[PDB]
């Protein structure tokens, strides 16, 4: 199972918006939960991840609302309203459908 993720890098003004994509080699649905195992993960230089939504669409504890999660199936998106500097990172989308969870490659996200 394919994860992948585009573009592979953004840079950005502060204030602005981005979106970013996660595509699945296979539905992610559950028709018996009802939930799409899709998540995203935040991760600033040189740290551990960061959960920041899960079932593609539920932000996680303290998280923001700027950060946005959305779609079904096979194609999500994660967007951020008014990017700002602490931002900064490399975002990642993982599936969590099969024993072995499986990663994108990735989102770069920089502030200029
Ligand atoms: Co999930």
């Amino acid at each position: 199972l394919v994860m992948s993720q585009s573009p592979s890098s953004l840079a950005v003004s502060a204030g602005e918006k981005v979106t970013m994509s996660c595509k699945s080699s296979q539905s992610l649905f559950n028709s018996r939960t009802r939930k799409n195992y899709l998540a995203w993960y935040q991760q600033k230089p040189g740290q551990s991840p960061k959960l920041l939504i899960y079932w593609a669409s539920t932000r996680e504890s303290g998280v923001p609302d700027r950060f946005t999660g959305s779609g079904s199936g096979t194609d999500f998106t994660l967007t951020i309203s008014s990017v700002q500097a602490e931002d900064l990172a490399v975002y990642y989308c993982k599936q969590s459908y099969y024993h072995m969870y499986t990663f994108g490659s990735g989102t770069k996200l920089e502030i200029k």
